[PDB]
């Protein structure tokens, strides 16, 4: 505990970007993406177990030890908040904390197209935010959050598990509930939103199926509702919504769908070709009265061919239609976008055209 | 009357990997892959109880007499760690043992030409270890491992069912997790791993679809990967992996393996023409631009074609390429050379040149 905080705090001063606690080692951080050891004896498993407990709470606690997982956020006064792993390795504790910033990035620091902020000027529906676990999704579901926090005079609640970026209240109302504190479960906590007057609503993952129906719900009774999927492409998180269901139930997703759908966003992190930081490709799809109908009909595969004529109107953007502009401001290498794009070939013929 | 320890010791001593008690055969070891039978009087059932019962502490004898089953780990000191998982069979108990070796083997005392310490030297992408069960997976990833623990200052996290291998903290930070122990299982981890800031993952096996995409992700976002399938060559190992995905989707897959492989070693263990010890026959496929394009383009099957002409540049070599080798060392004879090439006329073909 008294120990844990000296810890953070020569985390945050020395500038890393990762602690890690761990049985036979020493408390070490990365820095320049490279583990340093700090000057210190090796933590033993009563160490690793009261450094990293010394931060849960009683409810914590108990999920860590049913579990052995555990995602979390919490903060240390004076200095920062932190997210914070912990987890067991050959029967002891082991940990990772990481920084989280006060600051909330602008549309433009992030590279995020124009009609990204347009999307925030929603009144209703559903917009998803979808990529793999670090691929930026957190980040631009805040930068949404707070310009509608900023002009808007609304209701936001959002549901996180955990709680990692702070909204302070601006010309909306901000409530923020973390799972396991505030409310016992997703699933709890949406029964009741309803009854709780909100506008716009962050929902997170969408997990299972009982939280699809609840933003489906929301998205279609007026409200303008966020959610991410781990999904690469527009086509493919429409389909991952689709296929969870029955399939007797499956029509039904569809035709929801099809009227609350409103953006989907899906991101990835990539290489600079500097060689130093990552880049932010994105593909875009803003429904039109012909993916709405394709996604009614069941021909999901037909929107892709939607998406590359969809250009100028609306803002949309394919993956490789993305990876063209970058390859043309010299952003990214030539590598990089093939090995990266979802279709090399069709890329290849964007290039020479 | 033979003792537990007299046994065990008696199975290292020897070079056994394995021992087997049950009732009416005497005491057998497993040496290089077939079972040997001790000159002893065969066991009966208070033989096999008292035997396997002598490793056990009093809450291993409840759980065994509650469940018929028991898999454990247990040491003798003055000798070597052992796997044991002891059962009922016919009325009587019976019981097999395991050696956990404790020294990892060097590349060239495993048999593992030069390219593999480089794969050891890759920042980011998949490595597939493949082959069937005992074939030496386990050991050479073990080997790659301890390089990178050497060399490097990044994270290396493993999940094992069950941890093998034991990897102090050299210059890595290597965190070791047991399923069903440390974490309830592979989808698990794995669901917390991108949360975990690693550098290098050990996955297991690629048993399923979702797997597969976990393990493209992490080689995808920057990672170095290893997994393991059962497959008996390069073709076959990736053709497995791409064959697994609907038809539609196969082409972005492809697209991705064509990025993100950096390796693909497919093993087997032979007998020595001597009559004791194995000897390790290894195909390795080491992914050069003419390779990931034909990977890109669907032709997987000419990729046996680059890699018989690939040898000189990047230490490429067909399991028939190997078996030559072998061969002309006198390490196999021609019948179990024979026995195991994919086609035993091109070998014989290259041995009358
Ligand atoms: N648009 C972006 N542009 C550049 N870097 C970004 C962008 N979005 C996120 N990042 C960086 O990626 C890292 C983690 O992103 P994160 O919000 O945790 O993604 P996710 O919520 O999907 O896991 C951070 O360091 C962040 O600065
Ligand atoms: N590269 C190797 N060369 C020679 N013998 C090996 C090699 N790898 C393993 N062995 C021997 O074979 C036995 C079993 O192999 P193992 O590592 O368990 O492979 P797997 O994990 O695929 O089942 C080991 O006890 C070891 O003595």
């Amino acid at each position: 505990m008294a120990n844990m905080h000296q810890l953070l705090t020569e985390l945050v001063n020395r500038g890393g970007s990762d602690l890690h606690l761990t049985t036979n080692s020493p408390p070490q951080i990365r820095i320049d993406g490279k583990l340093l050891p700090l000057d210190m004896p090796p933590l033993n498993a009563v160490d690793t177990k009261q450094l990293c407990y010394s931060i849960l709470t009683e409810q914590q606690k108990h999920k860590f030890e049913e579990n052995n997982e555990l995602d979390l956020s919490f903060g240390i006064k004076g200095l920062s908040r932190f997210r914070g792993n912990v987890f067991v390795q050959r029967g002891a504790v082991a940990g990772v904390f990481r920084v989280i910033p006060y600051k909330i990035l602008s549309f433009e620091e992030l590279g995020l197209p124009p009609v990204v902020r347009e999307l925030a000027e929603k009144p209703r529906g559903l917009v998803l935010v979808t990529g793999p676990t670090g691929s930026g999704k957190s980040t631009t579901l805040a930068a949404i959050i707070d310009k509608i926090n900023t002009d808007r005079h609304e209701h936001i609640v959002t549901v996180e598990d955990p709680i990692e970026y702070l909204h302070p209240h601006k010309s909306c109302v901000v409530n923020q509930r973390e799972v396991g504190a505030d409310t016992k479960s997703f699933k709890n906590a949406l029964k009741y939103i309803l009854r709780q007057d909100p506008d716009v609503v962050l929902v997170g993952e969408l997990r299972d199926l009982e939280t699809i129906e609840a933003a489906l719900t929301l998205a279609e009774t007026g409200h303008l509702c966020f959610a991410t999927l781990h999904t690469n492409s527009a086509v493919q998180t429409i389909n991952r919504i689709v296929d969870v269901f029955p399939s007797y139930q499956q029509p039904q997703v569809r035709a929801q769908l099809s009227f609350v759908l409103e953006g989907v966003l899906s991101q990835t992190l990539l290489p600079k070709a500097s060689g130093t930081g990552r880049v932010l490709a994105i593909e875009v799809m803003v429904p039109n009265p012909a993916i709405r109908n394709l996604i009614r009909e069941d021909k999901i595969h037909q929107i892709y061919s939607q998406m590359q004529v969809g250009q100028e109107k609306f803002g949309m953007m394919t993956m490789n239609q993305c990876l063209y502009g970058l390859l043309q401001k010299r952003h990214i290498t030539m590598d990089v976008g093939m090995g990266r794009s979802p279709d090399p070939d069709e890329l290849k013929q964007m290039l020479t055209s």
